[PDB]
């Protein structure tokens, strides 16, 4: 009867039904509320295309991928059983057209990946992958997968503007189980980041319980309170210092004003952090500080039923023209609002326009909704993700404003959703209420596409497993997905969850036995792994970072604990698919100890940078490997085949000291033919510039060379994204490959500069998008770096306000700063330990 709910809880990692940490029914209200959204998307989804989940794109084929096609022909090798043909086809041919040259369907050899539907083969991502990598398109004639397998289980389920009183709250007192300075309570009325009104209490001596019993009367009137308005209670001591915080929505999910007694358990500090805005309370009731308060005045918020001077218009357009991180003066705001209707014609003015609204004022908000009612330009405008994300950040608490951002997301094809999914999932932390347009948007795009749904699951589970601030919310959303994804997915998820759970235990036990690394622990590992092969590891499970790949039995011989501070497991799996015409294992690094969430964000931005470069016909051969945060301080990473670190190349031919020549003839040896050395050297030139530019922008380029890797075919790539300085790594050994020895300029070194610039200016063309991603990253992902100082790095990095020519100068100077420092920093890392 209810075994399903116990099944669901073990996949989510949290008990949705639990009510030990709440003071209203918003979570439960959101469960019931999310049912329609699910049911509708389940109802309407095409079952045949659902089971096969064809991953396709409407984007044009890039210039560099065309060049790898001769005479509008591509080869496709179909397999029968032991036999195989090799058809010729044109790019624009549909899989129907191709199949009718021989019901069946064309499945990719090795992977649960299908080539079906009315798109030209040039528009499948697998075909674009084969062409990019220079591999041939193998596929096995197969039966379509039964949609009966994807079945879903059968489911069962006084006006506010008429009160001229000033809002007030009573602070009864504060209490803390365990604790010579004094302390007070600060009360703020807030809308987004904006503080509409503020009041303090008189200081008292800080004992383990402190009672005040005061009313704090605020200047704001009850009618002027906007929907979303948080009451934010903070505790300072003292030269002041913040110790604890907590928030309470003054208008609930049913539009009623909040009333009565509350005992709220607070969050402790150790700055803009997403955690500071949460409606959640601390679930640790035994140790947390608690504040007690009283609200009393049932009141309900209603639901809404010339030419301009030459000079002033330019003043307006300069304001619209600035970056998202450029502040607005009171002068700027009054202008933007006065000329309201001129500003509405420009989609780009929107973030700044709605940051000019006085939200603590009933009539202004009313006027603002009349503005949103009259939006023809916005609804017509071409989708701009940069502008869309802006309206979903921490500055916008108004549901109606945020809703026009989601409206624009509706038009994104699936491929583009994948590109932004993680960030949109992190953007849910900025919503005031648990139920929201954004939550529903993610829910249904995941219910429509198995690939989206897969990564949606893992991104949610990641955040539920290591955030007490938002797990309650993310949990509710996950359940809502799992109840729609289909029995075949829930099966697949349950195997993935088990495998990682079995592997965690092994890691806990192993870690204890160490203090470098012995080989008795290597056998102890291989012992327990062999013991897991028959109890109770399933025959097959999907690779969470690459769900097409089913991985089966273990190659116990090749598995080993890594020579590293955290003792990660270096595992290797056989493939479960007989039809895979290869024999390379699946290599996974399983890591317990650290939080991989920051590693995801960075790698996901790397993929966004690629897609940007793609739109300007550029390819810089970045290598963003699979990396999934799977649980509390655990996760999996992809092993890149035929790869080694730049530092280990030094420990061979030198073994403190560094030599220039070494890298070049490491490549020379690993390349058989001369052409392949020359192929592999150019891949190094692209790689290096791409990774140089990309780290400079993100401000993570000054790295230690045991964290830079390279493939035998010359592809460079950074790893592990957890005095005097260098803007990025361009060490003399790299330069040696490029054919410059101190101070020269090779035909290769100049092309490196030629690309570096093209890359940089290309990124610059999407300044706003990158500025807003960076901002969100730091606020939702990295609780270390969150201030004006931190976030404003990228403004400088992308050289806002400068022109295309002067920026080029700026970057080429950064190339020379590196040149001028050689091995100095690299040595200094080594020196500083000693
Ligand atoms: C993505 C990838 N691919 C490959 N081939 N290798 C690695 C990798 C390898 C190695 C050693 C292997 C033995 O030689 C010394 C280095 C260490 N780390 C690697 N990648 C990695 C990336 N990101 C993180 Cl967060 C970590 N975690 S860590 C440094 O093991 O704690 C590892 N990572």
């Amino acid at each position: 009867s209810q075994a399903f709910q116990r099944q669901l809880t073990a996949l989510i990692g949290y008990d949705v039904t639990d009510v030990s940490n709440v003071h209203d029914d918003e979570l439960e209200f959101t469960r019931r509320g999310l049912v329609t959204p699910r049911m509708a998307e389940v109802a309407s989804r095409d079952p045949k295309l659902y089971a096969m989940h064809p991953w396709v794109t409407s984007k044009p084929l890039p210039e560099y991928l065309w060049k790898k096609i001769a005479n509008n022909c591509i080869f496709i090798v179909i397999h029968r059983s032991t036999t195989s043909q090799t058809i010729k086809v044109s790019p624009d041919d549909t899989p129907g057209a191709i199949l009718q040259s021989f019901d069946f369907v064309l499945r990719v050899c090795g992977r649960d990946e299908y080539l079906v539907g009315e798109t030209p083969i040039k528009n499948f991502q697998w075909v674009r992958h084969c062409l990019k990598n220079g591999e041939e398109i193998h596929v096995v004639l197969d039966t379509p997968p039964d949609p009966a397998l994807d079945e879903v289980r059968k489911e069962e389920w006084v006006s506010l503007w008429d009160c001229d009183r000033k809002f007030r709250v009573k602070i009864r007192g504060i209490d803390i189980p365990v604790l010579d300075l004094t302390v007070f309570v600060e009360a703020n009325i807030q809308h987004g980041q904006q503080v509409l009104c503020q009041r303090r209490t008189s200081p008292k001596p800080f004992t383990e319980e402190v009672l005040w019993n005061v009313w704090l009367e605020f200047s704001i009137k009850i009618k002027d309170l906007p929907k979303g308005a948080l009451l934010n209670l903070q505790i300072y001591c003292g030269k002041v210092q913040l110790l604890y915080y907590v928030n309470l929505l003054l208008i609930d999910h049913r539009f009623l004003l909040r009333r009565g007694e509350y005992v709220l358990h607070m969050w402790q500090i150790s700055s803009f952090n997403a955690d500071k805005l949460t409606s959640a309370t601390n679930p640790d009731k035994e140790n947390s500080m608690s504040i007690s308060i009283l609200l009393d005045n049932p009141i309900a918020l209603p639901k809404h039923q010339a030419e301009m001077p030459n000079q002033l218009r330019k003043q307006l357009e300069a304001i619209i023209a600035t970056d998202p991180l450029n502040p607005l003066t009171a002068e700027d705001k009054e202008l933007l609002w006065h000329f309201r209707y001129e500003s509405l014609k420009h989609p780009k003015a929107y973030p700044k326009l709605f940051s000019s609204v006085k939200w603590g004022q009933q009539e202004i908000v009313a006027k603002t909704y009349q503005l949103l009612a009259r939006r023809e330009v916005w609804d017509q405008s071409a989708l701009d993700v940069g502008l869309t994300m802006q309206l979903l950040d921490c500055n916008f608490s108004d549901e109606n404003v945020r809703a026009i951002a989601v409206q624009k997301l509706e038009s994104l094809e699936d491929d583009d959703v994948l590109h932004y999914l993680l960030q949109l999932v992190q953007a849910v932390k900025f919503e005031p209420y648990h139920d929201s347009a954004l939550a529903r948007f993610l829910l249904k795009r995941g219910l429509r596409n198995k690939r989206i749904g897969h990564f949606l699951f893992w991104f949610l589970r990641s955040e539920i497993a290591q955030s007490r601030h938002y797990q309650q919310r993310f949990a509710v959303i996950l359940e809502a997905y799992l109840r729609g994804c289909g029995t075949a997915m829930l099966h697949d998820f349950t195997q993935q969850v088990q495998v990682i759970e079995m592997l965690q235990k092994v890691t806990l036990d192993i870690k204890s036995l160490s203090a470098d690394v012995s080989s008795q622990v290597i056998s102890q590992l291989k012992q327990k792994l062999e013991n897991l092969q028959n109890s109770q590891l399933p025959e097959s499970f999907r690779v969470p970072y690459d769900p097409g790949l089913k991985a089966g039995a273990l190659a116990i011989e090749k598995c080993k604990v890594m020579a590293s501070k955290k003792k990660p497991l270096w595992l290797e799996f056989k493939c479960a698919d007989p039809t895979a015409l290869s024999n390379e294992t699946i290599g996974i690094i399983f890591k317990h100890g650290d939080d991989l969430r920051q590693d995801m964000l960075i790698l996901q931005i790397l993929r966004i940078m690629e897609s940007i470069w793609e739109t300007e016909s550029l390819d810089l051969c970045l290598l963003p490997y699979g990396c999934i945060s799977t649980g509390d301080k655990i996760g999996m990473i992809e092993i890149v085949k035929d790869a080694t670190t730049i530092a280990k190349i030094q420990q061979s031919t030198v073994g403190g000291a560094f030599k220039d020549e070494v890298l070049n003839h490491w490549l020379k040896e690993k390349s058989p033919t001369e052409e392949k050395f020359q192929a592999a050297v150019e891949r190094f030139v692209y790689s290096c510039a791409g990774y140089c530019v990309a780290t400079f922008v993100l401000g993570i380029g000054d790295r230690h060379n045991d964290n830079i890797m390279i493939t035998e075919t010359g592809n460079l790539f950074h790893i592990d994204f957890g005095k005097e300085r260098v803007p990025f790594v361009l060490t003399p050994d790299f330069l040696f490959v490029m054919g410059t020895s101190g101070k020269k300029t090779s035909p290769h070194f100049q092309k490196f500069q030629d690309i570096c610039v093209k890359a940089y200016l290309a990124l610059r063309h999407h300044t706003n998008l990158l500025i807003i991603l960076f901002s969100m990253m730091l606020m939702t992902g990295m609780p270390q770096l969150t201030s004006k100082e931190d976030i404003e790095y990228i403004r400088d990095a992308l050289t806002v306000g400068k022109n295309e020519e002067d920026a080029k100068k700026y970057f080429l100077d950064q190339i020379e700063v590196c040149r001028d420092k050689g091995w100095t920093v690299q040595f200094n890392w080594f020196l500083h330990l000693v």
